[PDB]
């Protein structure tokens, strides 16, 4: 399958600030529509916890070293690595995998090159302070545009990339 | 006068780092048409010894502590806050600032809340390590979307925002 990482963040490459209602309308919208098409989202415990429940129409794994038994059949708390992820997942059926975040999580699907195609939105923000895209690792991914949209008038940017 | 930054970083905000040749020519080209109309460039030292020699046709105006005299009448190494910057420019009758770079140099400049417009090309790249266009500092900036513009097939993007 194909990992196709889904996020937001401000020009400065941070996906979690302390200010108030950063991300858009139209960008939440923009998710739900993307994540329901791939079927399934792969996220960190801790972005989980935020969410607060599993997202609808979609398999929703959450990785955690503390596994919690589940009475609800789209919720899996899983212990393993990216590889392992993906193997799960291949073996639903899932041609692809979204994985929506943690920076820890985009951390390590990174290190281990696990990533064929960003969707990245940028919010019209620039802050000061904030959790980074990912933490330092070896190496670069070179990149191909393949798409660009503006999804409203102050200038909330969807953009899509293929790793090369 | 208005305060512009130009720069140019990957994905992940980083305006530098160790991958050779990551820099398009068409985003040389479009930075020499920016700054030359603007008609000066305010930048750190360090970002003025990697490029080697004042920019022509360009009031070149270095940052630096230890000032150093000038033959040339196009360079000048300046000492003091960024508001003094501004305020010599300005004196000089320039109505735009262009301020091309230096983490260094970025952060002070966003500590003091001058900056009115922000000229940004996304290279398209995701780099592990490299410098962050800034270090961090209080509060934040909500931006507006002027023009996106598209350098080369490959997804270099040139965007212009403008701050608050
Ligand atoms: N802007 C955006 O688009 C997004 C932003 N975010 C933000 O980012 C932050 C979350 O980032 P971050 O805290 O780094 O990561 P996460 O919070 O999403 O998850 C961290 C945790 O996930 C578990 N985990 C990670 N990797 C593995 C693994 N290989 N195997 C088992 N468990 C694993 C661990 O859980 P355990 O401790 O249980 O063992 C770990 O504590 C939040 O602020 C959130 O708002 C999140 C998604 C998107
Ligand atoms: N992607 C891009 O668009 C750009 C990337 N870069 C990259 O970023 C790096 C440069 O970042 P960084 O080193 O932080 O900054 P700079 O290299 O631009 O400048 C550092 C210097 O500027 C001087 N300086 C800074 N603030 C002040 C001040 N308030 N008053 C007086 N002098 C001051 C100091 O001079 P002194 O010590 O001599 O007193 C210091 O040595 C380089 O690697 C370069 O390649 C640079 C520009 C653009
Ligand atoms: C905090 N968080 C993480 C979050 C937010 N925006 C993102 N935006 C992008 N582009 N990518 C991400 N990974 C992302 N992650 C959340 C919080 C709520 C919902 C949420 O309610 N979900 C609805 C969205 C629908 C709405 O507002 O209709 C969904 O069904 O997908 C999703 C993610
Ligand atoms: C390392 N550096 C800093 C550099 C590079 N690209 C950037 N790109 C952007 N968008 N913004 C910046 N601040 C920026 N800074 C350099 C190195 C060379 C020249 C340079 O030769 N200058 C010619 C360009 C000429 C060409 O290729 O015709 C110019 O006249 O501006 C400029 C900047």
């Amino acid at each position: 399958a194909k990992v196709i990482f889904v996020l937001a963040m401000d020009v400065s490459g941070k996906i979690a600030s302390s200010v108030e209602s950063w991300s858009s309308f139209e960008d939440r919208k923009n998710f739900r529509k993307i994540t329901t098409e791939i079927g399934n989202v792969v996220m960190g415990r801790i972005t989980f916890e935020e969410i607060g429940r599993p997202l609808p129409e979609r398999l929703n794994v959450v990785l955690t070293r503390r596994p919690k038994t589940s009475n609800n059949p789209s919720l899996v708390f899983f212990n393993g690595s990216p590889a392992d992820v993906v193997k799960f997942l291949e073996g639903k059926g899932y041609e692809r995998v979204a994985v929506i975040g943690g920076k820890t999580v985009f951390t390590e699907f990174l290190r281990e090159k696990l990533v064929d195609e960003l969707f990245v939105t940028v919010e019209p923000y620039v802050f000061g302070k904030g959790i980074p895209f990912f933490d330092e690792f070896e190496g670069y991914f070179p990149l191909k545009l393949l798409e660009m949209r503006r999804l409203n008038e102050r200038g909330t940017l969807f953009l899509k990339y293929s790793v090369e």
